[PDB]
C-alpha cells in the first residue's frame, strides 16, 4: 500500500472515559452548535451543568449556549430515571448518578436522575464535541454532537481525589484548575487533608464556640498556617525549597466549596488525629496539655516547628479540650461547607457529603500512663461521637481500626497499605459493624509513587505504578467484599515533595483518568488497552486547558493533532496572523515540524505563504540539581501557535477578498500528518470571518 495518510478525528463514542454502562451511535447526521443554539432546563439546579459547557464551548466555538423555552437541546430532572434495563446480572451501578442522553441531528435531549448526573451529562457531551472544546481561542470549525445513544451510571458511588495542602499550600485558583479535570472524569469527591504535622490550611475563627470556650482558635491558622514540609530535613530528592506556606481564608474556603460543588464535586474534610497533630499542638497553647506531645519548652505555650518534633506528634487523648476543639472545628468546616454549597446553585442533598475523616493515625508514646491503643480507643472513641452527634460518618485510615470497637457502627476504612481481603480489622469493620470500605490501595491510587522507572519519585509500593497499576484492579475483590460494602475510590496527591500545581499534574495525570474509569465503569466493560488508545485524545483537551501531564512510555496513543483558529477574532500584526494550532505532546522544539500553507484568492492561483510557527514552552521531563528535583522541571511543551504572513496585495485591498487557506504540517515524532481547509474573508487589511465548510455562512 504505496501513497500518503491525513489524520482524522476518532469516533465520538470511542473517546469517551469514564467509558459509559451503554452508547451506541444513533441513526442520521450530527447536531450542529449555532451561535445561538439555546439550552431548556426543567429545574434550576441544572443550570450548573449547562454553565459547565459555556465555559468550554463560549470560547472555543464561540456559543452562548443561553437558556430559552422550547430549546432543540434539554436537561430534564428525573429522580425515577430507570437505566437497569442496560445493568446485567455480572454489573452494578449507583442509580443517584444515572444520565441518559439520546441525540439525532434536530435535538439533544439528557435526563438525569440527579443535578450531580446533569453534569455528568455534560462532561460526556463536551467529549463527544471534542478534545479541542476547551480552546484557549475560537476555532474556524463549527461543533458537533453525534446521533447517539447513552444510558450511563457510575459502578462507586464515591470516586475522588485527596488533596494534600498541608505539606506545601495549594492556592485556590490551583485547586479550581484541579477541580475542572475531577469534574471533566467525573470525580465527585475532593478530600481535603488539612492538618498535618508540618501545616494547617484553613482559617477557624472565634464565632460560634461552645459554652465556656475562651480557646483562641485565630492562632490555628496564623501560627501553623505560617508553617510547612521543611526541606533541610530530608537527605534524599525532595526540592530543596520547603513546602508552600498559607491557608484558606473562610471566605477562600467557602469559594472552594461553592466552586467544586457547580462543578459535581463534595467536600470531605480530614483533621488527621491523634498522630499527624503537630500543626494543631503548634497552633494552639489549649492543646498543649495531659498526655500531649512533644511538650513546649519551659516558658512558652506551644512546641517549636524543629526536627526533633517530626514524627513525635500526639494530642492529648485524656483532656477535654481536645475533643472541645476538633468540635468546633467540625461546627466551622460544617457552616463553611454549607455557606460554599448555598453559593453554588446545587443542591445540599446531593453535594452535602455527611462525612468526617477523623484520619486515625498513630500517636507517638513518650509519656506513661495508657499504651497507644488504648489512648487511640479512647481518642476515637470520643472523636466518633462528635461525628455522629454532628449526623456523620466516621473515616479513618487502617491504622484506626486499633479502635474498631470504638468508632460508631456504620463508620468507614479508607484502606491503603496490605491486602484488605485479609485483615481481620477490616473484615470485622464490614461483617460486624455494618462498616464500608474507600479502597485507596498505594500501588493503585498514590500519586507520589513514581509513574515511571525514567521518572523521580517514591518506590516502594510498585518500582513504578504506571496507568497499569491505576487500571488494572478490581476495588471489590481487592477488598474482599460485595459491591454494598464499598463506597468507592480515591487517589491520593500526597505533597511533601510538590511545590507547584504543574508538579502535582505530573504526578495526577494521566493515572487519575485510569482511577476514574475504575471509580465509574463496569468491571467486565473494563480493557486498559482501549482506555491506554483513548489517552491520545485525553492528552490533546489536557493541552488546551494548560493542565501538565507525565508523557508515560508505556501509553502509545500520543498524537499530534492540528486545529484550524477563526482568524476573525485575531489582531493581522505586519500581516501575521494566527491560522492554526498543532498540538503534539513531547517535543523540545519546532524545528521537526514542516508546515505549508497555500493561499487561492477568488481569481486567482496557489500563492505560498510564509508560515511562523511559535511554542511558548519546550517539553522537558524532571530536572535534578545537586541530587534534588527542580521545581516544575517536568513541563509540557505548549501547543503550536501556526502563523501565516499574508500577501502584502491582499492586505491593501479595500474590497473585500474571499480565499482558501490550505495548511499542512508534518512532524519528525509523529508519523500522520494533518492537512487543514479553510475559507477567508478579508477587508481593511482584517480577517473578517473564516469558515470550513463548503458554504460561506451569512
Ligand atoms: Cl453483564
Ligand atoms: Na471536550
Ligand atoms: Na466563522
Ligand atoms: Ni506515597
Amino acid at each position: 500500500t504505496m501513497g500518503t495518510i491525513s489524520a482524522v478525528a476518532t469516533d465520538p463514542l470511542s473517546r469517551l472515559t469514564p467509558r459509559p454502562l451503554y452508547a451506541q451511535s444513533a441513526d442520521g447526521e450530527a447536531f450542529e452548535l449555532k451561535k445561538n443554539t439555546c439550552v431548556s432546563v426543567s429545574d434550576g439546579s441544572l443550570l450548573p451543568a449547562v454553565d459547565v459547557m459555556r465555559d468550554e464551548l463560549g470560547t472555543s466555538y464561540g456559543l452562548k449556549l443561553a437558556e430559552g423555552t422550547n430549546c432543540p437541546i434539554t436537561f430534564t430532572l428525573d429522580e425515577n430515571l430507570d437505566v437497569t434495563g442496560h445493568v446485567g446480572s455480572a454489573q452494578s451501578i449507583t442509580a443517584d448518578e444515572a444520565y441518559t442522553i439520546v441525540s439525532d441531528a434536530d435535538s439533544v435531549t439528557v435526563k438525569a436522575r440527579s443535578a450531580t448526573a446533569g453534569i455528568w451529562a455534560a462532561q460526556t457531551l463536551l467529549q463527544l464535541i471534542g478534545p479541542w472544546t476547551n480552546s484557549t481561542v475560537k476555532l474556524a470549525d463549527v461543533a458537533f454532537i453525534p446521533a447517539v445513544n447513552i444510558a450511563d451510571a457510575p459502578r462507586y458511588q464515591w470516586r475522588g481525589v485527596l488533596v494534600d495542602p498541608a505539606r506545601s499550600f495549594y492556592p485556590l485558583d490551583e485547586m479550581k484548575q484541579m477541580i475542572d479535570v475531577m469534574s471533566a472524569y467525573k470525580m465527585n469527591t475532593l478530600h481535603l487533608h488539612l492538618s498535618e504535622d508540618e501545616g494547617f490550611r484553613v482559617e477557624i475563627t472565634n464565632d460560634g464556640r461552645a459554652d465556656g470556650d475562651t480557646t483562641d482558635y485565630t492562632q490555628l491558622a496564623i501560627k501553623s498556617g505560617a508553617i510547612s514540609y521543611q526541606s533541610a530535613w530530608t537527605s534524599n530528592w525532595s526540592p530543596a525549597q520547603d513546602g508552600r506556606t498559607g491557608y484558606w481564608t473562610q471566605s477562600e474556603f467557602i469559594e472552594l466549596v461553592a466552586y467544586a460543588a457547580d462543578h459535581g464535586i463534595a467536600i470531605v474534610p480530614e483533621i488527621d488525629g491523634p498522630g499527624h497533630s503537630f500543626s494543631l499542638l503548634h497552633g494552639l497553647a489549649e492543646l498543649n496539655t495531659g498526655n500531649s506531645n512533644p511538650k513546649p519548652a519551659a516558658g512558652e505555650d506551644t512546641p517549636a516547628f524543629i526536627q526533633s518534633a517530626q514524627g513525635r506528634s500526639s494530642l492529648a487523648t485524656d483532656a477535654d479540650i481536645t475533643y472541645t476543639v476538633l468540635g468546633h472545628i467540625m461546627d466551622q468546616l460544617d457552616g463553611m461547607i454549607d455557606k460554599g454549597i448555598k453559593a453554588s446553585t446545587m443542591p445540599a442533598s446531593e453535594l452535602k457529603r455527611m462525612y468526617f475523616h477523623l484520619g486515625g493515625d498513630e500517636l507517638f508514646l513518650s509519656g506513661g500512663a495508657g499504651n497507644k491503643t488504648e489512648r487511640l480507643q479512647e481518642y476515637l472513641g470520643r472523636s466518633g461521637a462528635l461525628v455522629k452527634e454532628r449526623d456523620k460518618t466516621t473515616i479513618v485510615w487502617n491504622d484506626g481500626l486499633d479502635a474498631v470497637d470504638q468508632i460508631p457502627e456504620g463508620s468507614v476504612v479508607q484502606h491503603w497499605t496490605g491486602n484488605a481481603a485479609n485483615n481481620a480489622s477490616i473484615q470485622k469493620l464490614l461483617n460486624q459493624r455494618n462498616g464500608k470500605i474507600i479502597m485507596s490501595p498505594a500501588g493503585n491510587t498514590y500519586f507520589p509513587q513514581r509513574p515511571g522507572t525514567e521518572t523521580t519519585g517514591v518506590t516502594w509500593a510498585c518500582g513504578a505504578c504506571t496507568t497499569s497499576n491505576f487500571y488494572q484492579w478490581n476495588p471489590t475483590s481487592s477488598a474482599g467484599t460485595t459491591e454494598d460494602k464499598v463506597l468507592g475510590v480515591e487517589d491520593a496527591l500526597w505533597s511533601e515533595h510538590l511545590r507547584s500545581l504543574n508538579d502535582a499534574e505530573f504526578l495526577m495525570y494521566t493515572r487519575m483518568m485510569a482511577t476514574a474509569e475504575v471509580g465509574w465503569t463496569q468491571q467486565n466493560r473494563k480493557d486498559y488497552d482501549n482506555w491506554n488508545k483513548r489517552v491520545g485524545d485525553i492528552a490533546i483537551d489536557l493541552m488546551n486547558r494548560g493542565a501538565n501531564f507525565h508523557k508515560a512510555t508505556e501509553v502509545t496513543s500520543w498524537k499530534g493533532s492540528y486545529a484550524a483558529v477563526d482568524a476573525a477574532e485575531q489582531k493581522v500584526t505586519d500581516g501575521k496572523v494566527l491560522v492554526g494550532r498543532y498540538a503534539e505532546p513531547g517535543l523540545t522544539g519546532t524545528d521537526g515540524l514542516s508546515f505549508t500553507a497555500t493561499y487561492t484568492a477568488e481569481g486567482g492561483t496557489a500563492v505560498n505563504l510564509p508560515v511562523t510557527p511559535d511554542m511558548k514552552q519546550t517539553y522537558s521531563q524532571q530536572q535534578l540539581k545537586n541530587g534534588r528535583l527542580v521545581v516544575n522541571g517536568a513541563h509540557m511543551n505548549s501547543i503550536v501557535d501556526v502563523y501565516v504572513t499574508l500577501p502584502s496585495d491582499v492586505l491593501a485591498a479595500d474590497s473585500e477578498a474571499v480565499g482558501r487557506l490550505d495548511v499542512s504540517v508534518s512532524s519528525s515524532t509523529y508519523p500522520i500528518p494533518s492537512d487543514s481547509s479553510m475559507s477567508i474573508a478579508i477587508k481593511d487589511g482584517k480577517v473578517t470571518q473564516t469558515w470550513t465548510g463548503d458554504e460561506r455562512p451569512t
